[PDB]
């Protein structure tokens, strides 16, 4: 069976509302727990969130660096975002947009990485535990993978997204966030607006460069 439609919307909502399941929302400058009604509203299907991001797009290094101009630690790293796109077959507009949301347009202090020994570790995609503490103990995905440079963190993030999400039939933002095939497991983030934020930047970049959209899917539930 290639049939990944497993749950009704109501069944999925109740699972997303389950015990100790971290769903969060930005209010008054920081993240708080989302209520059950906010969760249900967020997972409701309304198209960048629903677009397959497992294909390459024809963006040159010049075009990618345009997008990255004024983006902090990510500025003038378009060549490496493209190396990631071609190596791992990950949409570069998606990849850039995801990094921009997570790193605060490349300007956040956490985007400048975490020191340990003579190395510093970088993480631009919110992958695993990434804080002072976790790097110390070695319970950090970034350290395990030795993302010792920004370029390694770009390539490594794409490798992770491809191998852990795209190869797990989570092919667009909605599936990455809400995993309708298996609700409330293997979800990329706790922010209920995670997909919205990335999708917004993707859509701007699609309309800036006139890029053609890949497949859209809006059917996920019984
Ligand atoms: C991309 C990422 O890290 N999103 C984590 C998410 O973990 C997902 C499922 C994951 O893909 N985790 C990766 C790092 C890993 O491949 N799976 C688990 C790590 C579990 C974790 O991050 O806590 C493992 N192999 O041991 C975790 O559930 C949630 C609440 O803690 O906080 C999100 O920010
Ligand atoms: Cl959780
Ligand atoms: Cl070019
Ligand atoms: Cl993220
Ligand atoms: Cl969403
Ligand atoms: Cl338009
Ligand atoms: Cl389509
Ligand atoms: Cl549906």
């Amino acid at each position: 069976a290639a049939n990944d439609v497993n749950y009704s919307f109501d069944e999925a909502v109740s699972m997303q509302q389950g015990k100790g399941i971290v769903q969060t929302k930005e209010e008054d400058g920081k993240f708080v727990e989302a209520n059950n009604n906010e969760i249900a509203k967020a997972m409701t299907i309304s198209d960048m969130k629903y677009m397959d991001i497992t294909e390459k797009v024809p963006m040159s290094e010049s075009e990618v660096n345009q997008l990255l101009k004024g983006k902090g630690i990510l500025e003038n790293r378009g060549k490496v975002f493209l190396e990631a796109q071609e190596k791992y077959e990950v949409n570069v507009i998606y990849l850039v947009s995801h990094a921009l949301v997570e790193t605060g347009n490349g300007k956040s202090e956490l985007a400048k990485g975490i020191k340990d020994g003579k190395k510093r570790y970088y993480n631009f995609f919110g992958i695993g535990a990434f804080d002072s503490s976790a790097v110390r103990s070695g319970k950090s995905y970034a350290e395990k993978e030795q993302w010792t440079s920004p370029d390694k963190a770009i390539i490594g993030g794409a490798k992770f997204i491809r191998n852990e999400y795209f190869e797990n039939n989570q092919l667009n933002l909605y599936q990455m966030r809400w995993n309708p095939e298996n609700p409330a497991q293997h979800q990329y983030a706790s922010d209920i607006r995670w997909a919205d934020k990335i999708a917004k930047l993707m859509d701007k970049s699609y309309k800036q460069f006139g890029i053609k959209k890949d497949d859209i899917r809006q059917t996920y539930y019984k």
